[PDB]
């Protein structure tokens, strides 16, 4: 029902996380 960000950045945060999790260094290595 168009939440008010409440479950806009929650969903918007955890793939950052997961992308961060799994981050690769900026040389590749």
């Amino acid at each position: 029902r168009l939440v008010p960000g409440a479950a806009y950045a929650l969903y918007g945060v955890w793939p950052l996380l997961l992308l961060l999790l799994a981050l690769p260094p900026r040389a590749y290595a």
